[PDB]
């Protein structure tokens, strides 16, 4: 009945248009350019590149590594449902890996932030066309994140698994990489968002030892090395995580531990899903949605799809979970009436809040009056799932309501992941 094909390749599309730096020759999204080319550390390190966070331009470490390797997590393990899109969505990938590889200056300074964030979102228009300061931040020993770091680390080891057969030398640069970012996040431990306070207003981490399970599980994925099993061993997810996201990562851990034959991880990835399927802990709308929160209830629900559809494929609740990611996946696409994905289906958003998108075609001036037009967007943000409705369904396309209708890498990472693990059904 839906088109989830067409939805997982627009998806890839969002990321293309969130992409900061120099654009590649191939850009399909005509009305973005060139951006941020002067992004840099504070010795003057090249940190042009990476994705803008959501409808604004600040590059933010944790979500944009979790993202990534949410990302690739689908890539590698649902691999047939991306079938003749999965080489596109490799190279999207990229985009945030090649960011990550730079932000990582020396063994033990790892770059986590580049623009501040109430600086940026003081400004309203182009990326292509901001003038404001953009200071970066570093996570040092004195600075510590193991949360971001273990995060980024996570995403370089898995990209290594998913690079190995096609781009040897490739994945060895990501590999050498997440070794070494890792060993930085285990031994210099705390919470990125103390060490970088701009971002504890945005992206407040809640806990690193999630991070440090997590990085350690794709480390021992990517490398066999039993050190890093038992470095997950130490900081394994106790009780019932309360969702998957950026901030959480433990009902990811759990599926990687059940994958490994953890026997206690099974139960507790059985006694989260559980909660999820209808008459849980979660709460439903009247029309079908499990709820988690005001803020991306799409997200949280295409999150715990992405974990429902992975845990199925290790043979946990398999049928209930399918039937669960379907039923939200659904709601995400149209079953009530309505598209809550950009540019897809029948009466899809028209307002995402999201400053490029906003902005009417070159060469036309855009600033604060594009933030607050009732008109739809000049451009077509296409593949972005908005934040969502109430806990009744209740839903208002409004640019400014950036609780509704704001568009982030973290929405779109579990979703584009669950539409693949559908259409290997
Ligand atoms: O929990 C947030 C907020 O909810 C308010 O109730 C909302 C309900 O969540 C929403 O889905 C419905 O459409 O509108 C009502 C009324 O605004 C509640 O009244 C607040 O007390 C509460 O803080
Ligand atoms: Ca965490
Ligand atoms: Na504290
Ligand atoms: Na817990
Ligand atoms: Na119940
Ligand atoms: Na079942």
């Amino acid at each position: 009945q839906y088109n989830y094909r067409e939805v997982l390749q627009k998806s890839i599309l969002f990321y293309a248009a969130q992409r900061s730096g120099q654009l590649p020759g191939n850009n399909p999204i005509d009305w973005r350019d060139d951006s941020a080319l002067d992004d840099q550390g504070n010795g003057g390190e090249d940190l042009t590149g990476g994705w803008y966070d959501a409808g604004d331009h600040v590059k933010f470490g944790l979500p944009m590594a979790w993202t990534a390797t949410t990302l690739i997590w689908g890539m590698i393990d649902l691999a047939n449902g991306y079938g003749g899109d999965r080489n596109d969505a490799m190279q999207s990938v990229r985009w945030a890996l090649d960011y990550f590889m730079k932000c990582h200056v020396s063994d033990n300074e790892l770059y986590g932030q580049v623009g501040d964030g109430h600086a940026d979102h003081a400004y309203w228009g182009r990326p292509e066309e901001m003038t404001m300061d953009r200071p970066a931040w570093s996570l040092t020993p004195s600075a510590p994140g193991s949360d971001l770091a273990g995060e980024t680390a996570a995403a370089l080891a898995a990209g290594s698994i998913l690079f190995s057969d096609s781009d040897a030398s490739y994945a060895n640069q990501l590999l050498d990489h997440a070794r070494t970012i890792y060993d930085f996040a285990y031994n210099n431990r705390g919470i990125y968002s103390e060490s970088i306070p701009n971002a504890a207003d945005f992206y407040r981490s809640s806990a690193y030892e999630d991070e440090l399970c997590w990085g350690a599980l794709w480390l021992y994925r990517a490398t066999g090395e039993q050190d890093y099993m038992d470095k997950a061993n130490e900081f394994l997810p106790q009780g019932r995580p309360w969702a998957f996201s950026w901030d959480s990562k433990e009902a990811g851990s759990l599926v990687l531990l059940t994958s490994f034959g953890n026997s206690n991880a099974r139960a507790q990835l059985e006694d989260f899903l559980q909660s999820w399927f209808p008459g849980g802990d979660i709460h439903y709308t009247p029309l079908g949605l499990a709820w988690r929160d005001t803020w991306g209830s799409l997200r949280y629900s295409a999150n715990s799809a992405f974990i429902a559809l992975l845990a199925a494929e290790e043979g946990v609740l398999t049928s209930q979970a399918r039937t669960f990611a379907r039923a939200q996946l659904d709601y995400m696409l149209g079953s009530t009436g309505r598209s809550f994905v950009v540019g897809f289906g029948t009466n899809p958003p028209l307002r995402p809040h999201h400053r490029a998108a906003s902005c009417p075609d070159m060469p036309a001036s855009c600033g604060w009056d594009q933030a607050s037009d009732p008109a739809p967007n000049p451009q077509v943000l296409d593949g972005a799932l908005v934040g969502g409705p109430d806990d009744q369904d209740n839903y208002n396309d409004d640019r400014q309501d950036y609780i509704s209708n704001e568009v982030a890498c973290d929405y779109n990472a579990g979703f584009q992941g669950a539409l693949a693990g559908i259409l290997q059904l």
